[PDB]
């Protein structure tokens, strides 16, 4: 069976933007995209998931995730001063202007309550909202709020459908399910 290479498959499947921004997210986290493809594909994925959340309600979300690290933390403080929201230890993705609470995203290979809860301990937040997402359609949301209408969830579940399938078959998919960490 012939085996495709993961950069490829990224380049090709995802938005040049999309790809750029996860670019220098392993610039600035100090990663070797040509090394850690899987990686590569992962933050890719997970920035298109934020923008389809972002895109389901529009001028409803301020997306932080897409920015560099300075821009998003500039953002953030804005946000917390303008508001009045508790401000995050870490970059979350959202913020949802309705409900008046950060939000952040999960993508997952594995089980996900398991992730749902390894992702709540590593944030140390009360007030964030945490909605985790998988490639076979399951999710996981704080107190089963998921925010957004079934029809919106869906069109994010078929696009990660479809990058799986497109994994699978250039038989990329076994590593990248299982070179999650
Ligand atoms: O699994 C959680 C997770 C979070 C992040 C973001 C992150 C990285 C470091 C500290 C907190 C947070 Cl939320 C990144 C990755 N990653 O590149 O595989 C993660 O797997
Ligand atoms: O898996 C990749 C990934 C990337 C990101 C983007 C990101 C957000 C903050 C710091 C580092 C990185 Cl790579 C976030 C999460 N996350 O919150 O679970 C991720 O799982
Ligand atoms: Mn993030």
């Amino acid at each position: 069976g012939p085996l495709g290479s993961m950069e490829d498959f990224v380049r090709q499947c995802f938005n040049p933007m999309i790809v750029e921004l996860a670019e220098k997210t392993m610039k600035e986290y100090g990663e070797d995209l040509k090394i850690e493809t899987n990686k590569f594909a992962a933050i890719c994925t997970h920035l298109e998931v934020c923008f389809m959340y972002s895109d389901a309600s529009k001028h409803r979300f301020e997306i932080i995730e897409g920015r560099d690290r300075t821009m998003a933390w500039t953002v953030v403080n804005s946000i917390c001063n303008t508001t009045g929201a508790e401000k995050p230890k870490f970059l979350p993705d959202l913020y949802d202007y309705k409900e008046n609470r950060f939000i952040e995203i999960g993508v997952t290979r594995r089980e996900v309550h398991i992730y749902y809860l390894e992702k709540a301990n590593k944030i140390k937040s009360e007030k964030t909202h945490i909605h985790i997402f998988s490639f076979t359609g399951e999710e996981m949301a704080t107190k089963a709020d998921y925010t957004l209408d079934e029809e919106s969830r869906a069109r994010i579940k078929t696009r990660l459908f479809t990058i799986r399938q497109e994994m699978a078959s250039r038989g990329l998919w076994d590593s990248f399910r299982q070179s999650e960490r």
